[PDB]
DNA sequence: CTCATTGAGCAAATGAGCAAG
DNA sequence: CTTGCTCATTTGCTCAATGAG
């Protein structure tokens, strides 16, 4: 129901694309996030990084913010990592989540019947998860950048 | 009415039983209404839905037939919902399409006319809830006594 | 008058699909 | 293959008429 404004969304998305490129290269200290460390264990040592990545300071700050906000919802954290860190597309994530989808009570069109959600529902849910993650991350990251600019 | 969990249990059982019946594993001698219903379904068909075994299928068939043999209209609705898979809205629309004028006396000045689709939806909802409420205890006792 | 019933319709959810890039 | 859309169907829920008690 709640989304970010266009400017806030594009800003946070640029930052998160840079941060995901930085994380996927293996420059994040494993101690800074157990979730991201476990996610990185299944990545090949020799990687081809053709995406822009931020510096190490910004990477560390963004990682702190993302870990502090997303460690509660491990599913959304994993989706966020697959999208920004690994670079998978929303369609591919929705496809994987449609393949391994437990039957659920589908409503309205589904007649409140238990059945596996359609691919369209999985696409919508992935979009919703990403938008909600960004909506919650925005203010924390903004305040972090502002406090870094002030204290320094 | 039934509790949420009782309804979920009975609805799962009836969904499996409807898939089983739609596959044609029920003997015609077990229920004339179900046989008449199966006469009007496309013979060569794919299923792709989970169904119970034959013992549970026959038990549920006996229960539903003993409970629903009185109201053939409600029996047909139940079969259309669980066996054929039609939705409540589709059933209400089909019965609104084929609805003879009736004496409506609330909105409408007691004039003979076709009942609105809203009333058909309500009637379908009311019929399904009553069928499940009447079926639940019989099926529970049947499953318990089979052992 | 009070209120249950009918007629009418809407927002949200879901499934399926499509065209441009 | 991806993405952002359109279109149709189902459900539960309101709201206005309208007549019985
Ligand atoms: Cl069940």
């Amino acid at each position: 129901e709640l989304n970010l404004t266009k400017e806030q969304h594009e800003w946070l998305n640029g930052w998160l694309e840079l941060w995901g490129a930085w994380v996927y290269s293996g420059r994040l200290e494993k101690r800074m996030s157990s979730v991201i460390a476990k996610f990185m264990e299944s990545v090949e040592p020799g990687r081809v990084m053709t995406r822009p990545m931020c510096n190490d300071d910004d990477g560390m700050l963004i990682s702190q913010v993302v870990d502090s906000v997303m460690y509660i919802d491990k599913k959304a954290f994993g989706i966020l990592l697959s999208y920004y860190a690994h670079g998978s597309s929303k369609h591919a994530i929705a496809s994987y989540y449609h393949r391994v989808a437990r039957p659920r009570k589908m409503l309205c069109r589904g007649g409140g019947r238990i059945q596996k959600p359609s691919l369209a529902t999985c696409r919508r849910e992935v979009d919703e998860i990403l938008n909600a993650s960004l909506f919650m991350i925005y203010p924390v990251l903004d305040s972090a950048f502002k406090n870094r600019k002030r204290v320094e």
